[PDB]
């Protein structure tokens, strides 16, 4: 089994990470850290390194990696959350597609049954496409991995599971996000324009003239796609029900702070990433919005497709405090 | 200009780099750093992070980067040398390619003359092929990362020029690549087997069977190619000439403790390279060679190449301290 030999390599080169077996999940090698609240989340192979790559202090306990593009099931999200329960609750991130969120919502109510303290939090930052091929709402994607950081930031200073719950639904709230493919993991000279990453069709195809071009089509369209108002369910670990909470994001404005992530979903050089930051920048400017913090690279991919996201995640000074805070993972590290 | 793009853009996104005009290169923020030896490489664009990723403390002092695949022409690397200089000498890390090797050499020729004390470490680790296209003798490939973050540590501590140098030398005697691609940035289930990072052809075209078979013909190749014996010229700055000094690898043998590096040439999923990775280890320990530190994913590039390279590095305690030494770049971090 290919993906038996992939997790035994992830294992093997990161020894703060333990892999469990029956059933197969990551988690921090010094999980259960007594006192801090504990995160996860997972879903399916083929983005790495999101999320086993953000497996560490300052960022998730532990992660449930399924089948390529296909959510873990329950009984893998429940043995997870078990192992690095701290005693101070677990707080689930669920990317928004019809099976991680049967699957999660299932194992979280699993878990409050075996009397652990759980809640939820939905991301469904992809403005291309409301009501996708396996999606109700907006699609989850790379701004989970921003959520993910910042989350855990404040988990692991020691904020309550309620805390970092409200932290995580404000930045969902506040983060937009897009994709282009120029090649599925199609047409030449033509892309998949507000592409998702398990490779669900975008708004349309429509042809590459440039990257510069390509940008600034993303960009706009990150500007005025940005109103939405929705329902996402999160669990209500005092009434033991799920509680339908409606949601409203604001548009990206003038006078916004925020932290950029140029994300390449698979097979872009960074050189080319480096040419979509310089253009951003470029937008960010003339539209009044100052990118405070920036991350570039592979961080939420589609296993081969050549492609990039580009999210932009609105910030204060409180969220930039938790930003710069230590993670120590593989795929992200820094120190105060 | 596209690289006029992608080279500002990597200077919007890293405060800690600054980019020159006139000519290009670029330095740390904080160069010239005073009293320190200063350590800087260069070639071709195309293979990002290498070198400008590269660029920080614990390890390069600057970089010049040059057209896509073509080394930076002699004037940028006399001007990156003369604004990172520290008054302790420069020391240049030079890849095995006839262009790097002419234009380095000039410039060094230039510092030189220009009364800055400088010197060189060429690096021909890729065990592939002995004379290819653009090379006299064996290509300078991935241990190229390896020995500017073991070189940056001994000077970013303060080792003396002679030191940095030395110890570049013999690392480079040490480290062992080959490269395989699957497809160039041509022949389907055939890959390009012994690839060099320009495109340059390789041992031979084969089929592809499965990542596990690839790998093991590639550890084989390590293995059985190792031993190697030929002239590399350095600058001996007190004599101000070029001295041709007879160099000698061993083959990698069982009892050797290795870094070992998984890289990406472009287009490859982390999650195959995890799986690389996994059989990688199963081969050293059945040659008795022991992995103490590893790193993977995109380090020494081929624009999208698809296709990966693995490097072994035999090294000791002092080697392992240097590379567990704190370094701050935008490719490599960590303080530990
Ligand atoms: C995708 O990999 C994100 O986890 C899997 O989602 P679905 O299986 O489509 O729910
Ligand atoms: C290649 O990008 C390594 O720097 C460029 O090498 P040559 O110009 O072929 O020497």
């Amino acid at each position: 089994d290919v993906l038996d030999e992939q997790l035994a390599g992830l294992a093997k080169a990161h020894p703060s990470l333990t892999l469990h077996q029956d059933p197969v999940y990551v988690t921090r090698a010094d999980a259960p850290v007594a006192g801090k609240v504990a995160l996860l989340s997972g879903g399916g192979s083929g983005h790495e390194p999101m999320h086993c790559g953000y497996i560490g202090q300052g960022m998730l306990s532990g992660a449930c990696p399924g089948e390529i593009f296909t959510s873990p099931t329950p009984d893998k999200i429940f043995e997870c959350a078990m192992q690095v329960d701290g005693g101070e609750g677990v707080l689930l991130i669920i990317k928004n597609y019809t099976g991680d969120i049967l699957n999660f919502e299932t194992a979280t109510e699993l878990l409050h049954d075996s009397g652990v303290k759980v809640t939820t939090v939905v991301i469904d930052d992809d403005v291309a496409v409301k009501d996708s091929l396996y999606t109700a709402g907006r699609r989850g994607v790379a701004n989970t991995v921003l959520i993910e950081k910042l989350v855990g930031a404040a988990a692991e200073r020691g904020d309550s599971l309620d805390a970092c719950a409200e932290l995580g639904r404000k930045l969902n709230n506040q983060g937009h996000s897009i994709g282009i493919a120029l090649g599925a993991c199609l047409a030449d000279n033509e892309m998949e324009f507000g592409v998702g990453i398990h490779g669900e069709p975008g708004i349309d195809r429509r042809p590459f003239s440039s990257l510069d071009q390509t940008v600034d089509e993303m960009f706009d369209t990150l500007l005025v796609n940005g109103s939405y108002h929705r329902t996402l369910r999160f669990w209500d670990y005092q009434q033991g029900s799920w509680q339908e909470e409606q949601q409203t994001k604001q548009p990206l404005q003038s006078g916004d702070r925020v932290i950029a992530l140029v994300n390449n979903l698979g097979a872009t050089p960074l050189s080319e990433l480096y040419g979509v930051y310089n253009r951003l920048t470029t937008r960010c400017q003339q539209a009044g919005l100052t990118i405070e913090r920036n991350l570039i690279g592979a961080y939420c991919t589609s296993l081969d497709m050549t492609g990039f996201s580009i999210t932009l995640l609105k910030v204060d000074d409180e969220t930039l405090a938790l930003w710069d805070a230590p993670v120590h993972t593989p795929a992200l590290n820094w120190g105060k």
